[PDB]
């Protein structure tokens, strides 16, 4: 799957 981190 794809991943996104919004710090
Ligand atoms: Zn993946």
């Amino acid at each position: 799957g794809s991943n996104q981190n919004n710090f």
